């Protein structure tokens, strides 16, 4: 195993919401600890491939930046992340995606698991898996956001 770290915080002015997805498990990774105090999620990741989903929101700016990063972990414990996608848009539009009936579910779910005020977000025990592989999946999200934006 190897310990990794992302941000999950929702304050007065901004919100940084990062979740990490398991490429193999085809659903989000169950985090071993959450840090309400410093607004952080702590993961114990089997060496493998992982997508990190980033949502960054300046509320007062009605600003939302959504990213997707590829997180590669080797058996030597070495971590390397890279962004593969990024877009910037109105937060109001992003909050609207939650209620979009015909949308990329994992996306509608990520958004939906955003952190409650001053709390962190959380992930639930699951064996559930989406239909598509990580490529299709990412692409479906991209294809949508473009039409959405
Ligand atoms: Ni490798």
């Amino acid at each position: 195993v190897v310990e990794y770290e992302v941000v999950s915080k929702n304050l007065t002015s901004k919100m940084s919401h990062e979740l990490l997805f398991s490429v193999k498990k085809r659903w989000f990774v169950k985090p071993f600890r959450h840090d309400r105090q410093l607004g952080k999620l702590h993961y114990k990741l089997l060496p493998g491939n992982y997508i990190k989903f980033g949502l960054y929101v300046l509320k007062n700016q009605d600003y939302a930046r959504f990213e997707i990063a590829w997180v590669h972990v080797d058996k030597d414990g070495k971590i390397e992340a890279r962004t593969v996608y990024s877009i910037e848009t109105y937060w109001h539009i992003f909050i609207d995606i939650e209620n979009d009936l015909n949308c990329p579910y994992v996306l509608a779910k990520f958004i939906e698991m955003r952190p409650e005020f001053h709390k962190t977000a959380w992930v639930e025990e699951s064996n559930y898996s989406i239909a598509e592989d990580d490529i299709q999946m990412v692409e479906s999200i991209k294809r949508y956001l473009e039409r959405k934006i």
